[PDB]
Formats: C-alpha cells, structure tokens, sequence
C-alpha cells in the first residue's frame, strides 16, 4: 500500500532513475518517505552517486531521519567523490537551506576510533571526519571550506575541527582549511571545548607556535580563560615560546598580569613554572629569556 511505493522510490534512486522518480513524486509519493532503518531515497542516492537524482530530491524534501546515525550529507562526504555534494547543495539552495545550515549538521554515531585514530566520539560534522580520515580526503576538505563548511562548527563534545586536525596533528588539513577559508571572518574563535580550551590554548599545549601567532593576528581573544582561570599569556610562558610571549605581553590586559602566578607581585619566581613537556627540564636560553621578559613587563605594569 504505502510500503509498496517506497519500495519503488527507494530502488529507482538506488539506481540513478531520476525520470522514474520524479514520476513518483509528481503522482505524489512523498520524497522523504522511510523504512524502518530510516533510510530514505536521498541517502540512498548518497551512497551509490546518483548525482542528478540527488539534486533533484535534494530540492524537493529536507530528509529528517538518521540512517545509522547519519544524515545524506555525511555519507556523500564518505563516499569522497566531490560533485555529488555540489550537487546536493545546489539542490537544496533552490528549496531556500542555505549551505551553512546544511554543510554544518552533526551526526549522531557514537565512535572509538576515527579513520586512523583513537578517539571516543558521539556526534560529529563532516568536516570532522575528514580531518580524521587522512590525505585521501584532502580535496573534499577544500571544497567543502569553499561551500561554506564551517573550519570552527562544534561536534557534540564542543571541539571544532581545527580542534580535531591538532588533536590528530595533521598539519595539511589545518593550513588548508586557514588558507581555503573566504571570509577568515567566518570563524568564531570565541568557541571554546568542554574544559574552556580555545584554538590557542591548544595550539601552545600542542607546541604548534607558528600556527599560534596566525591566531593572534586573527584578532583572537587573548584575555580568554579556561576553566582553571588560566590565560594563554601563562601557557606561552610556560611553553617558553618567545615571540609569542612578547606579543601576548604586548596585548594581554594588565589587570591578568598583575594576578598571574608566576611572581610575588613584585619578582618572577622560576620555581613556580610548570613547564609544558615538549620543554627541555635541564637550562636553556628560552627558559631564562620568557621570565626575563615578564619581570620587564611586571615592572612596566607596577609603576602605574
């Protein structure tokens, strides 16, 4: 009755039918119709490219059902072949979902290894997955940049996926998805995880400098602090990292270095330092220069 028609709709966009389809639709099968697994013809045309009949079904319903946790979009991304997602795109444009709205949707598939890596996650964008699914996957992360896929949308832990490619340390992803980026005013880099972390605490935690300072002169709050109440000024310290020191100095509000910890309002105390691991425990030049620099700028701060 009505199980025997989406039989048919399933099978003609398994298929590529978009003739027969169309056909279905117009005698008024609803395109968004599901089997007990709620699949429905659109992840059907997902999975087996299907780029033209995707399109058109992509213009027709907005699907509301996971099928394994997932959603049309992110079994097209799966599938790494490119135009089949411009082509959902386009098709839901016309239909009036912009592409953030759409390219930005989590899933809802728990996980405990990602591609190549080891990581417990509930609910992820494709965006996400990408960055965790190594270099095969490079050209689809350009284009989805492109589209209009958000470098900072959060997962259902609240990391971005700038946040993921650190955490994976994978460098190519996170230059691309910097540099492939239109607005580079498009980013909230007011999103911080579930410990407070910003994109620059992590990035000093990770020993990731350079990338560091291209957070700063995006005009990244420096003033933020995580749970702990620990500002990235106190993280550069303590990963040494001397050219990020003295920008951090430069922009760090006074009122946060006068209640830093590392000085007795008055002399910086070196044994109070935690250093970051990555940091050498015997001497070293960075070790004396960044104290060196804060007991400078303790003592400019103190005469106001």
């Amino acid at each position: 009755s009505d199980d025997e028609n989406m039989e048919k709709i399933h099978v003609a966009a398994r298929k590529g039918q978009t003739d027969e389809v169309r056909r279905l639709i117009e005698t008024g099968v609803s395109p968004t119709i599901q089997n007990r697994f709620g699949c429905t013809a659109l992840h059907l045309a997902c999975k087996f490219g299907c780029v033209d009949t995707a399109k058109y079904l992509a213009s027709v319903g907005e699907v509301h059902s996971l099928w394994h946790g997932q959603k049309p979009i992110h079994l097209a991304v799966m599938a790494n072949k490119t135009d089949l997602v411009v082509a959902l795109v386009e098709g839901a444009k016309e239909r009036g979902q912009m592409p953030e709205s759409l390219l930005n949707e989590c899933d809802e598939r728990e996980v405990n290894e990602i591609g190549s890596h080891v990581k417990h996650c509930k609910g992820q964008t494709a965006l996400h997955w990408c960055v965790g699914l190594g270099p095969e996957y490079l050209e689809m992360i350009k284009i989805l940049v492109q589209l209009g896929a958000s470098p900072t949308a959060k997962d259902k832990a609240d990391e971005t996926p700038l946040m993921r490619a650190m955490e994976f340390r994978n460098r190519e992803a996170l230059d691309l998805m910097m540099d492939t980026v239109p607005s580079k005013s498009s980013l909230r880099l007011d999103y911080a995880n579930k410990q407070g972390n910003s994109h620059l605490h992590w990035a000093i935690l990770i020993n990731w400098e350079d990338v560091a300072m291209r957070f700063v002169e995006m005009g990244i709050d420096v003033n933020m602090e995580d749970n702990e109440h620990t500002v990235p000024l106190y993280l550069s310290v303590r990963a040494a990292m001397v050219l990020l020191t003295k920008e951090l100095l430069q922009k760090t509000d006074v009122f946060l270095i006068q209640a830093c910890p590392y000085h007795n309002g008055t002399t910086v105390l070196p044994d109070r330092v935690v250093w970051l691991d990555f940091v050498p425990a015997a001497a070293d030049p960075s070790k004396q220069e960044v104290l060196q620099l804060l007991q400078e700028k303790l003592d400019e701060v103190v005469r106001s």
